[PDB]
């Protein structure tokens, strides 16, 4: 599934996201936008051999097991194809976990080169929340 910017804001704040660890709603839309383009399906290929998953880029090294990454972890305990659903509810679960590790959203290479510092708010500017 392919979300639209407000359909996805507001999925996210239904999902407990809005200022979750004080990370404020445009945070995590910002972050979606750029590691995603808001698609569920996308993947990515890292070169020590894990894979990023889902709307969020959830790497398997750490978070969830695809069964082809070797000797990694799986802390949010789910299979990596769970968070390629159209129902975000597994991403967003395993993001408050990530969000929750201590590095906040600097985890999110993408957020912290595009969304940190900016005026994030603008990309839930219109919606309907
Ligand atoms: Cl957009
Ligand atoms: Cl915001
Ligand atoms: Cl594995
Ligand atoms: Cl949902
Ligand atoms: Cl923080
Ligand atoms: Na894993």
């Amino acid at each position: 599934k392919v979300f639209g910017r407000c359909e996805l804001a507001a999925a996210m704040k239904r999902h407990g996201l809005d200022n979750y660890r004080g990370y404020s709603l445009g945070n995590w839309v910002c972050a979606a936008k750029f590691e995603s383009n808001f698609n569920t399906q996308a993947t990515n290929r890292n070169t020590d051999g894990s894979t990023d998953y889902g709307i969020l880029q959830i790497n398997s090294r750490w978070w969830c097991n695809d069964g082809r990454t070797p000797g990694s972890r799986n802390l949010c305990n789910i299979p990596c194809s769970a968070l390629l659903s159209s129902d975000i509810t597994a991403s967003v679960n395993c993001a408050k976990k990530i969000v929750s590790d201590g590095n906040g959203m600097n985890a999110w290479v993408a957020w912290r080169n595009r969304c940190k510092g900016t005026d994030v708010q603008a990309w839930i500017r219109g919606c309907r929340l």
